[PDB]
């Protein structure tokens, strides 16, 4: 046999555009940028500027408007969206548990023994968390309580550790999460997925400091892409939203 579709997790935008309603304006358009198999990017930009609509175009929850995107070669058009969402990992800012057991919610197909899971858990530090818990890896989250929001990434972490996918998309925490502890993770998401692509999309511009490439979303276009050196060497959106978050 052979490696399944996302061998590399190659992600290339050519001339994408999306919208979310067919009366509403393109939210994007013009975007073309090509991320390396295996790269760790960050994705950022002022709220509106269209950060969260690359991620929503190569998950397919919008279709492409214009242009298209490719993985591997692969044009995410002509794949099915069952195929398109189980090999791309998405961590949203507040995950949803689904009501069952923690061991559905990290491995809902029983394709994982309770060893591999506590395997996957510990790399995240989840496993004293886990342990912690009544139930253990049967413990019940909607139940009554739920666990904050980084523990949910983690979590999410650790299905998509279990699931090795090659493509990673991780929608930064803002709202609830500790500010260091959320960093915290991003500086080990290098180590936890270091052969995976991964696609940060962040709304602290502190995460995006060590990522390989940046891009940086304007009124729904492109309007910086490199290394987060050239984009600060370059004086542009990058380096001022550096400045205004006081690291510049």
């Amino acid at each position: 046999a052979q490696p399944p579709w996302p061998q590399g997790g190659q992600i290339e935008f050519r001339d994408f555009g999306l919208r979310y309603r067919p009366e509403l304006p393109l939210a994007v358009q013009g975007v073309s940028f090509k991320i390396h198999a295996g790269e760790k990017v960050g994705i950022v930009g002022r709220t509106g500027a269209g950060k969260s609509s690359l991620a929503s175009g190569l998950l397919r929850l919008q279709e492409a408007a214009e242009g298209g995107i490719w993985i591997d070669g692969v044009p995410i058009a002509h794949v099915g969206l069952h195929t398109l969402r189980s090999r791309i990992s998405i961590i949203p800012q507040d995950p949803i548990l689904f009501p069952g057991s923690l061991r559905m919610n990290l491995d809902l197909l029983q394709e994982h023994s309770d060893e591999a899971i506590w395997a996957a858990l510990e790399t995240v530090q989840l496993k004293a968390l886990v342990a912690s818990l009544p139930g253990q890896l049967q413990y019940k989250c909607a139940r009554g309580e739920d666990l904050s929001v980084g523990q949910k990434q983690l979590l999410c972490l650790a299905r998509a550790l279990l699931r090795k996918t090659q493509i990673l998309i991780l929608d930064e925490a803002t709202a609830a999460v500790d500010p260091g502890t959320e960093l915290q993770m991003q500086a080990m998401l290098g180590s936890w997925f270091a052969q995976c692509t991964v696609l940060l999309i962040a709304h602290d511009l502190r995460s995006v400091m060590d990522c390989a490439r940046v891009l940086v979303m304007d009124k729904g276009q492109v309007a910086e892409s490199g290394s987060p050196a050239q984009l600060l060497a370059q004086k542009g959106l990058f380096y001022r939203l550096a400045q205004e978050s006081g690291l510049v």
